[PDB]
């Protein structure tokens, strides 16, 4: 019943927020609607695969947070195989490579596709992390969809068809579906478009031994009896001295203040007195979670090594019904298997099917992007539609439609009286990601810390050294890439010439 | 506890459901998460003022299914004030005119503005009422913001402002914030833009005498101990033979059938057992309400009407907090009072203000349209913000932003279980106002009557006589405005 703060969410950032504040020597009870923590990190076990990760699973470098919390709990990271050559097939056919763009040998199309990406980068940089709203064209940026976005940037087809899978994977929706403004800012939050989108020295570069969601288990077994599952919360009450925070089975929590560390839209299962202010009140019906199912199929060999491939591939067509691939074989080379993200309107349009059906198409498609019919004897299948999820709405994250961001965006982490809120979403380093669940946890746990007048100010935000074990190597840029024009830029030199 | 049909929410839609239920003989209950019934409709009675809607207020012509079930409630209507001339401010200045559509003067401007309304109605032709995710471009249309279609459109600013006040006017959502799909939907469904922008024979022709919470309060005087109040629901579990629904003040109710009558979003404040359908899950997130502020201001006397202005102003720009405003006069010629809405993005910017600071914004605006001091000597004032309303998240209604109608659109209706789905934004004809309310809640009830074998599937849609108080005269255009080129037309033809 009573406690000095009550943590809504046992995912990464709840769990993050409550030992901190546990380890600072205060009463924390968590609150958590599902019958596990994790969240949106889910480790399945069983024989056929040992462990898998069905949700969030890789870490890279500049995520020192998550890693370092990781660390102290025991765990260790392995690195995601990216010895042998990628594949980019498009229309119809494979293309191997090495590095982490697919190679363009056509003059123009080069040209489309360096400015693309250099022009992704030069207009994030115009974006502050921690306000995106304040961008000098965030009006102009936020009025506009992704779609429009491209449709103005890309003088090829080629460009425009890679930049769209780039959208759709990064942030599980359609490029018409999402904000201009929200969209740059969340690249540049994770540090750009090359280090987002590398496995080698970016996003995907490793993961945990053993899954990821013995983040959240662990820290559960730190704070024992103090976690509470399977009580969702559905009313928070501040009219009194002290908050009331009632659960679905009936049960009633004291506190002193509350963090709120469920995704943003979540908030509405949550009746509040008093009601919310206007502007929180609307934020939450306007802020959707992506579409994604998560597959993997397992194999007796991881095969494609064989054939100086390391599992990786970007698969460009509507008829194909995964865009993204990375080889999922254990550390020690058994449990061979490839994951392969369902995205946007194709998790829609694919759940219809039975398993069995989505096993097939996967890997028919698999045989011929790898051009290896041992694609086609799968010995295991395991995945999760993360749209039927009532506690999460979606995955990975939070995405903003057009207008949004800037006539919402500033309430999203102010404290509403004595309720703080975390959750990725709220983080300005790789938001959307394991690292920012842990940064938002942490944020809030000290912002109350700085309420209760146990540290200053200054303290609230708190910087993070690197990781000893996982160096980040800077993102670099070649002279021809920083100075090439783009197409229209060349077209205009054409008629500066001719004149 | 036990009862035949539980009605979640008792605005006009769960209303008219739970009326229609109880006069087949069945035993329902309403739970309605306020202290009050009418939701997105609430008059307020003081001295001052009488009565004044701060909700929804106008029905019109066409609108027969709210027209029918008021006058069998005992109401009565009367007009919206048109007798004189309406005003377009633009520019800083006022030109007065008669006729639903500001008159323009320059050649091109006016082959802009009438290929402008005229495509708006040739598009919506395309779009089926009962599902516009079936338009042959449905896809096209639905991954494009109203502001990207009026962009190609336009090819004056003149008509690309009025259409950008139109869009804010109809949807309380700027032009960027919503499907053009969705839109021209909307439109279409109403009858096209001369029925959803006119006064005399459109949308707002008329008000209910005594206001329209009315209709919601006469219903509960019918339904009497039914009506649940202050009972905010907060599950529903359909895992048993019965289902179950449970309250935030600890009740449980136990029913064969339950109709949720609420803005679709509002699902959200309700956790299900079992969970819901993946596609409605992710829809009841994907759908936000407008943003307005509702704003009355009362003189002495309609003083308006003595220098041949009917009380209309349609005022372009930016600066001007209100961009649109009608007469609300009582009928008896007394509370003379001036309506206006504070939309969309101006309803977030100027909640900021204290009440006395929107009233001295509104007056001064006024007094500089009207070209008239006496618009500064207000008698009194009254407002709502529709934004902090938790049990509404908005006004007038739903808005769908790009790519959702089309991926999500079907199921805001489907059946889920023993769950059905009134509310207006349901409706097939006049959804977003108080006639698809009426259409959405009789039709839902209708479902559950054909489940339980009591009506044929052919009653559960049913016609509306049209009413004999509020004739609905056609539609009509000239040769000239049927014909006449676009201006990329023109300079084809150059
Ligand atoms: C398929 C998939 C792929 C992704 N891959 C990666 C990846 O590779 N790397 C990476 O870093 N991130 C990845 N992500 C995203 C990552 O998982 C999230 O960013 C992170 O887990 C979010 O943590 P959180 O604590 O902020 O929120 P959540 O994990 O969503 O935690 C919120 C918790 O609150 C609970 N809750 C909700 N409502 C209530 C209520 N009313 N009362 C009580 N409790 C409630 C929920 O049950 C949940 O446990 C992926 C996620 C998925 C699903
Ligand atoms: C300022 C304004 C101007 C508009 N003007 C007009 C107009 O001129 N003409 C016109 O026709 N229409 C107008 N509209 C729109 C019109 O009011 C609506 O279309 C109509 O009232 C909707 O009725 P409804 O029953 O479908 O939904 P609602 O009126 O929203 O009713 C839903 C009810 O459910 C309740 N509820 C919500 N959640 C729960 C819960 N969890 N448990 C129990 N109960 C719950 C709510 O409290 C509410 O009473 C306007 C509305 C406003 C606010
Ligand atoms: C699962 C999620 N990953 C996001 C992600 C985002 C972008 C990615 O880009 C891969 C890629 C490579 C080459 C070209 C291209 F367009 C995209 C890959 C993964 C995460 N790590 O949380
Ligand atoms: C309040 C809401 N009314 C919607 C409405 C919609 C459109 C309207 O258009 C007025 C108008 C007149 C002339 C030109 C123009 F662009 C708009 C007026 C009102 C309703 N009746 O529910």
């Amino acid at each position: 019943n009573k406690c000095d703060v009550v943590v809504v969410g046992g995912g990464i950032s709840g769990m993050a927020a409550a030992k901190l504040l546990h380890d600072s020597g205060l009463n924390v009870v968590v609150l958590e609607a599902r019958d596990r923590v994790g969240g949106r990190t889910y480790t399945l076990r069983n024989q056929k695969v040992k462990y898998v990760d069905l949700g969030g699973s890789y870490v890279g470098p500049t995520q020192n947070r998550i890693l370092r919390l990781a660390k102290e709990l025991g765990l260790e990271t392995y690195k995601v195989n990216e010895v042998e050559r990628l594949i980019h097939h498009v229309k119809g056919k494979s293309y191997p490579f090495r590095g982490p763009f697919p190679p363009v040998w056509n003059p123009i199309t080069y040209l489309d596709h360096n400015n693309f990406w250099r022009t992704m980068d030069d207009m994030g940089r115009e974006i502050p992390s921690d306000a995106p709203w304040k961008a000098p064209l965030a009006e102009e940026w936020d009025n506009m969809t992704m779609k429009e976005l491209l449709d103005k940037l890309c003088w090829t087809e080629s460009a425009k068809q890679l930049a769209t899978l780039f959208v759709n994977l990064c942030v599980t929706a359609e490029t018409h579906e999402v904000s201009a403004l929200w969209f740059l800012w969340y690249v540049k939050q994770c540090g750009g478009t090359t280090r987002i989108i590398s496995t080698t020295n970016g996003g995907q570069e490793r993961k945990f031994v053993g899954g990821s969601g013995q983040v959240s288990e662990r820290i559960m077994d730190l704070l024992g009896d103090r976690v509470k599952l399977e009580r969702p919360v559905i009313y928070i009450d501040q009219t009194r001295e002290n908050v009331l925070v009632e659960t679905l089975n009936h049960e009633m929590y004291e506190a002193k203040y509350v963090i709120s560390a469920i995704p943003p839209t979540l908030g509405m299962k949550i009746h509040f007195n008093p009601p919310l202010p206007m502007m929180r009140n609307q934020m939450i019906t306007r802020v959707p979670l992506g579409s994604v199912i998560k597959c993997i199929v397992y194999y007796k060999e991881p095969f494609w090594r064989k054939k100086d491939y390391c599992g990786t591939m970007i698969i460009d067509g509507e008829e194909a019904p995964v865009a993204y691939t990375l080889d999922d074989t254990k550390p020690e080379g058994n449990y061979a298997a490839i994951m392969g993200f369902i995205l946007a309107h194709k998790a829609r349009k694919l759940a219809r099917l039975t398993k069995e059906e989505r096993l097939k198409k996967l890997c028919e498609l698999y045989a011929k992007v790898l051009g290896s019919l041992e694609a086609l004897e799968p010995v295991h299948y395991e995945e999760k539609n993360w749209c039927e999820e009532q506690y999460s709405g979606g995955c990975y994250t939070t995405y903003f439609p057009p207008g949004i961001l800037t006539q919402y965006g500033r309430v999203l982490r102010q404290p509403v009286d004595r309720i703080y809120f975390a959750g990725t979403e709220t983080a300005t380093h790789w938001s959307g990601y394991m690292e920012g669940a842990v940064e938002a946890g942490e944020r809030a746990a000290r912002e109350i810390l700085h309420a209760m007048g146990k540290i200053p100010e200054d303290e609230i935000w708190q910087s993070e050294p690197e990781s000893v074990d996982v160096p980040a190597q800077p993102i670099t840029t070649t002279f021809l890439e920083r100075h090439l024009p783009s197409v229209p830029g060349l077209l205009r030199l054409i008629g500066l010439t001719t004149i």
